[PDB]
């Protein structure tokens, strides 16, 4: 589908973010078009088609709320939706609002440059398209550029190589194979139990163990759903008015104030219920090392009790960082998997990987021969997608250069020096620290409301004020430094990627507080922006 040469708004990306931007700008009477690398809609849910791929937020919360019809018509079937289901949902939405008519697929944005003479962006693609747009919305994701681990010999491996973030579109058959998985984040934890059912032998190459708690998935009772639908807009407002964008209970006590007995009984309740709600069991879990440690120990002990061989069990136990400060993962039959004779936990803290070889993986202790190797090694998060594009602001400043020591933004939404450019649910905003459908919807509404305001008032140039950006950055850093999150190497701090600057990238104050600030900024005529 040939993109238009001129448009009010150009949107990069056709995942949840870009699809809602497209729809809402259409409803606002603006010309808008999307460019997307993928062959079809869905973003993460299009790319991450590995077996076992599944959301870690309840289905009834991980969904769009902008359409009453969608909320009433769609039937989720389980507690946590699988990738195939979520992709059917996204297709449903795209069909319902005729969105593909406004999207060019199989096309990658390669560069974009602001023209101060015209107050427009000129955007290039890898098909030779040149598009001129007044406003540029980067809906290009947070976890959208797969990261390879930092090991030699990958190109020499003679077997089949996969990354979970670029999985094949046809099922992959691992029957009778010796298979390795590198990475035990959410992606490794989900894929490994599925591989284990086909492989002759599965080797799981763990570096730092990640905390994971049971999902306790279950079918969603259609009666509960029908009931929820009679108050769905209300239920969703309840979610928007929280720090996390879900119904998670905000435990009012301190993990230090309670007795050991009360702690165990309260944590046991969360462990049996399943899901990530334990993160908020007590108010200070992410704020006080000793509080955090009480919870962490309870979890570590549950992990130990899951695997019979106590040497294997102990190698599964996360150490050296606070519970919750790498993103909490939900597991289904992952720990149980290691009791199987054909699954092998390779502890690469103890025996670091030296190289990939034609046959497999060599650690400092031995060579593992493999027919296939699956990389669940994560993503170049938050900034990665943007840094693959040659984005140039005023005075030919490269975004990649301005952000070389970390992302610098006002509200996460724009950066000084780069007018008319907006980032959806990225650094400087709650982003992944909230249910992302809540984060995404609020960003899309705020940005598209702003663009509508500009057009209504006959303005053409919107730029974040440098001083306000510097004050925002410092503020993000100061509130993060009251938490334990900067203490740990995670993708939230860029520690994922050799050479990337280590700074915590997200707003930790909660979605609700962030939303209030955004509302106040807009109400005052976009204070901290200069509009002309
Ligand atoms: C496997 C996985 C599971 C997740 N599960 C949850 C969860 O349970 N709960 C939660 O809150 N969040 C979770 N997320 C986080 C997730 O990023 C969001 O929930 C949301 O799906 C992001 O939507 P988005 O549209 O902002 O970005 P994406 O879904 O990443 O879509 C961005 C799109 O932009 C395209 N693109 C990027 N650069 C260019 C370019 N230069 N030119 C053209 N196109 C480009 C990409 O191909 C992609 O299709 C998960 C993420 C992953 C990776
Ligand atoms: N259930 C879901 O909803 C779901 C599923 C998948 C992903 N997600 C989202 O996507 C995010 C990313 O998850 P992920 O599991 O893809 O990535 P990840 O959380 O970034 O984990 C990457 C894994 O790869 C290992 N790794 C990276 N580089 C390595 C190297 N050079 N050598 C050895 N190991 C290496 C890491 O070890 P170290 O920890 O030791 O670095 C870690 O085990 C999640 O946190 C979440 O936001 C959600």
């Amino acid at each position: 589908r040939q993109p238009p040469e001129e448009v009010d708004v150009l949107v990069v990306g056709a995942g949840f973010s870009g699809l809602y931007a497209l729809y809402r700008l259409r409803e606002l009477g603006r010309s808008v078009h999307v460019i997307e690398t993928a062959g079809d809609v869905g973003g993460v849910w299009y790319w991450n088609r590995y077996p076992g791929a599944r959301d870690d937020i309840e289905s009834i919360e991980y969904c769009y709320s902008f359409s009453e019809e969608v909320l009433q018509e769609w039937n989720w079937t389980e507690r946590y939706a699988s990738q195939p289901e979520i992709l059917r949902y996204i297709n449903f939405v795209a069909d319902k609002f005729d969105l593909r008519s406004g999207i060019t697929f199989h096309t990658t944005v390669t560069a974009a440059a602001f023209d101060e003479a015209t107050n427009t962006w000129t955007v290039d693609t890898n098909h030779g398209d040149r598009i001129r747009a007044r406003y540029l919305i980067m809906a290009s994701g947070q976890l959208s550029v797969p990261q390879l681990p930092n090991f030699p010999g990958l190109k020499d491996f003679a077997g089949n190589l996969y990354h979970t973030g670029n999985w094949p579109h046809e099922p992959v058959d691992f029957s009778g194979q010796r298979v390795g998985v590198i990475g035990t984040g959410s992606s490794g934890i989900q894929v490994s139990p599925q591989i284990a059912k086909q492989a002759a032998e599965l080797f799981v190459f763990q570096r730092t163990p990640h905390f994971a708690v049971p999902a306790r998935n279950a079918p969603l009772d259609p009666e509960f759903l029908a009931d929820l639908k009679k108050r769905y807009a209300e239920f969703r407002e309840e979610s928007r008015n929280t720090p996390g964008g879900t119904h998670r209970y905000q435990g009012p006590k301190s993990a230090l104030e309670v007795s050991d007995e009360e702690l165990v009984e309260t944590l046991e309740r969360y462990w049996q219920e399943g899901g990530p709600d334990i993160l908020a069991a007590y108010r200070d879990i992410l704020r006080d090392r000793d509080a955090n440690e009480r919870v962490a120990e309870f979890i570590r002990n549950k992990i130990r009790n899951t695997v019979r061989d106590p040497e294997v069990a102990e190698r599964l136990v996360p150490k050296g960082y606070p519970f919750g400060t790498k993103r909490l993962i939900l597991e289904i039959d992952y720990y149980e998997m290691f009791n199987r004779d054909n699954v092998h936990l390779v502890d690469t803290l103890s025996a670091p990987i030296e190289t990939i070889t034609p046959r497999g993986v060599r650690t400092s202790e031995r060579e593992y021969e493999l027919d296939s190797l699956v990389l669940a090694t994560g993503f170049d998060a938050l900034t990665g997608a943007l840094f693959k594009i040659d984005i140039r602001g005023v005075g030919n400043v490269a975004l990649k250069e301005k952000w070389a020591a970390g992302p610098r933004t006002y509200l996460g939404l724009s950066t000084a020096g780069f007018p008319n450019l907006f980032f959806i649910a990225g650094p400087g905003s709650p982003s992944a620290l909230s249910n992302m459908l809540v984060s995404i919807e609020q960003h899309v509404e705020w940005v598209t409301d702003h663009i509508a305001y500009m057009f209504k008032n006959g303005l053409t140039r919107s730029e974040a004020v440098l001083e306000k950006e510097d004050e925002w950055v410092e503020h993000v850093n100061e509130i993060a430094d009251e938490t334990l999150y900067p203490m740990t190497a995670s993708w939230y701090t860029g520690a994922n990627v050799p050479g990337k600057p280590r700074v915590f990238m997200l707003y930790v104050g909660g979605f609700h507080r962030y939303r209030q600030i955004c509302d106040e900024v807009a109400a005052k005529g976009y204070e901290g922006f200069v509009l002309t």
